[PDB]
């Protein structure tokens, strides 16, 4: 398998996000450390910023210069001319501590199943987080395919509440695996009315009647780096 | 083409002897039987474990199938009727609830035709939600569909979540919420087997039996009700209202 890291540069709160220093190396290079450890055969950082490109290349990383998240992966997939059956894992460029094991988990999951997309989830063990619409919840069928993803608290467990949340709740992790040919197709699809309601791009897949596999992360990752607080945390932990 | 089975629930708190509650010279169950005849069903069976219900249905010329006194879900009670009436597996069955004396005949036929066309486990119906109160009412089951009208998920939670709208307040709602209506269509062969599948854990979490279908990888088709039907009689108020 192959790892593509779409470094998003613009951001309120964290200006030069991929290039922010974490103990002597830039954040994007740290995500490069992890991807390599996953055993990936290609690790491509996708960006349209020269300064980022020179930082990855100085660390020995491959870069693909791009001209909407998934659409950036489509461009890299075309520019690299990967075959349709190539397994691709999308790792966000704000995750310098993502464990390599979970990168490999999603790849093996996609490899062993006949399905367009695989992804990962972790259990929710607290109510604040269960009713937080920033925590995307997911409900599964017996084989681990996603029935639905939502910012609503699903499944609605009227028994856990009301006691002052049990063990039925999963939080969706923003790491994805797909075959290259699926990515090619996916981005040509008209968007769905659902995705703009929920603000979850992944519902396009379920809307079109396609399947997404979800495994429980074999290792719970730390939160990404979106804020100065997240940056101070990650700085002290690495 | 199709058969209607009405599992009349007898014991209710706050109705009580529900199917037999008089509505202008006829008991509720007989009214539901009238609606079912109008749909062109080739058979309309009321399933019951009570003799008083049996006789009231039979006096109006309605077919009855006695079912076990051991407690049964509505579905489990249909599956007994299927066993007892010896319908072939490909027979199309519509489950119509017994507290719906005003149910339009056209929507009964809509569900049968919907099942007959597709090659799906279940067909069912939905209606749009207008009030934020109802959107946020856990007694109102929501459903979100895929592009071909198949349920992605049913839930008492407010799905789909309108994040930009609900970041500002829970006060208001767009025009996209769907409320699930408890009428169902399926094949005799399917129901026979489905009542023996072990429950999904989802079932007891959401208190929604139909999630069993989705849990085991089968599909439920959902059309928007062709004629918005009136509320089921579940309270003395519903009963006073329906008598007019």
């Amino acid at each position: 398998f192959v790892v593509i890291i779409p470094a998003r540069y613009a951001s309120t709160r964290l200006p030069g996000k991929p290039l922010v220093d974490i103990n002597g190396k830039p954040m994007i290079v740290h995500v490069l450390e992890r991807a390599r450890e996953s055993g990936a055969e290609r690790i491509i950082v996708a960006t349209d910023h020269e300064d980022v490109a020179r930082a990855v290349e100085a660390a020995g990383g491959e870069v693909c210069m791009t001209r909407s998240g998934t659409e950036r992966l489509a461009e890299v997939v075309e520019k690299c001319a990967f075959s349709d059956d190539t397994v691709i894992v999308n790792v966000q460029g704000d995750e310098p501590m993502i464990p390599a094991t979970i990168i490999r988990q999603v790849a093996d999951n996609l490899a062993q199943r006949q399905v367009g997309m695989a992804t990962l989830a972790v259990p929710i063990h607290n109510a604040e987080e269960a009713f937080n619409p920033n925590a995307v919840k997911v409900v599964l069928d017996a084989e681990g395919y996603a029935l639905y993803f939502s910012r609503a608290t699903i499944p609605w467990d009227r028994d856990r509440f009301a006691e002052g949340v049990g063990d039925n709740f999963l939080r969706h992790l923003g790491i994805y695996g797909y075959r290259a040919g699926f990515i090619r197709r996916y981005v040509n699809w008209q968007p769905s009315p659902l995705e703009h309601i929920e603000m979850l791009e992944q519902l396009r897949v379920l809307w079109y009647g396609e399947k997404i596999h979800v495994a429980v992360a074999q290792e719970v990752p730390g939160t990404g780096v979106d804020t100065p607080e997240d940056l101070e945390r990650v700085r002290a932990e690495m």
